[PDB]
């Protein structure tokens, strides 16, 4: 909407205030103008109809519980595009500062958020699996990394391309966590999964095996549920690209550890310039070392730890 740029003051879902970026026009929309062409936050008010309205407030203040859900969407995009464009020099999704557009409230007791094809979308949880999900700033730059793999490599969602387009949600979403650097880790939706249950989460990258993810390819799933395995298989990746940034042994092989800003780098060359929707794993190894040989030449450490990474977890 047409209007004055404003800055709101909030509580997200984990109970922590923030500063948000609004727009003035008799109401005050989550509409921040700060950032491309705006992200624009939606209220879906528990229907499954899409976007809804565009999340309207009278006084600029979101301390409401029903606020908190649309205050971290909002709040965690405007990261999530800080990461791109600041590290990858990535404008918005589609690298022309598309307009962003969450929303939140989607459905009942709704475990899940997903990329729909043209926007991002949030579940509240049912308060046993989830609590809200864009209460975790991993999660809501997964989502969007989906839209950024969708307008790059385009990995197709099933199988080995889909469990690859899965692990690239959730290794960006781990590097914008610790891009905040708020309690980073290397585990996946720990802020907003299982609430009475203390230090687990939905998937583990340095250890994906700890929720039975597979850590090796010799332990992948070749059946037909979740797509074939898109967040199973996952794992594999997981792993791999954990040992590159952190280092390890793993099934006997050594692997020496870069660190997350090449980790990023590696990926995200590999996502823009070298993947296609049907690429593999294998693909991925050989997109990731020419990526590495790009950045850092053929005789470096860097390239020398992709190849370990993916010998560890079996992927020739
Ligand atoms: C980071 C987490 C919290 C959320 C993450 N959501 P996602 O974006 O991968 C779910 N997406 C999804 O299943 O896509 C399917 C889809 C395709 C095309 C259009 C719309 C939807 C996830 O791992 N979902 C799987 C959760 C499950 C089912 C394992 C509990
Ligand atoms: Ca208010
Ligand atoms: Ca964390
Ligand atoms: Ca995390
Ligand atoms: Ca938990
Ligand atoms: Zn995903």
């Amino acid at each position: 909407i047409t209007g004055t740029s404003t800055v709101g003051v909030g509580r997200g879902v984990l109970g922590d205030q923030k500063n948000i970026n609004t727009t003035y026009s008799t109401y005050y929309y989550l509409q921040d103008n700060t950032r491309g062409n705006g992200i624009f936050t939606y209220d879906a008010k528990y229907r499954t109809t899409l976007p809804g309205s565009l999340w309207a407030d009278a006084d600029n203040q979101f301390f409401a519980s029903y606020d908190a859900p649309a205050v971290d969407a909002h709040y965690y995009a405007g990261v999530t595009y800080d990461y791109y464009k600041n590290v990858h020099n990535r404008l918005s999704y589609d690298g022309n500062n598309a307009a962003i557009r969450s929303s939140v409230h989607y459905s009942q007791g709704y475990n899940n958020a997903f990329w729909n094809g043209s926007q991002m979308v949030y579940g509240d949880g049912d308060g046993q699996t989830f609590i809200p999900l864009s209460g975790g700033i991993d999660v809501v730059a997964h989502e969007l990394t989906h839209a950024v793999t969708d307008y790059t490599a385009g990995l197709i969602y099933q199988n080995e391309s889909g469990a690859i387009n899965e692990a690239i949600s959730d290794i960006f979403g781990t590097l914008v966590e610790f891009y905040a650097n708020k309690n980073p880790d290397w585990e996946i939706g720990e802020d907003v999964y299982t609430p009475g249950i203390s230090g687990d989460s939905l998937r583990s990258m340095s250890d994906p095996a700890k929720y039975g993810d597979p850590d090796h390819y010799s332990k992948r799933y070749t059946g037909t549920q979740d797509n074939g395995g898109v967040h199973i298989n996952s794992g594999i990746i997981n792993k791999a690209a954990y040992l590159i940034s952190q280092g390890g042994t793993h099934y006997g092989v050594s692997v020496v550890g870069i660190g997350r800003d090449k980790l990023g780098k590696i990926f995200y060359r590999a996502l823009t310039q070298y993947l296609t929707p049907t690429s593999n794993f294998s693909q991925l190894r050989a997109a990731a070392v020419q990526s590495a040989t790009d950045l850092y030449g053929s005789t470096s450490q860097e390239v020398a730890s992709v190849k370990q990474a993916f010998d560890a977890v079996g992927v020739k």
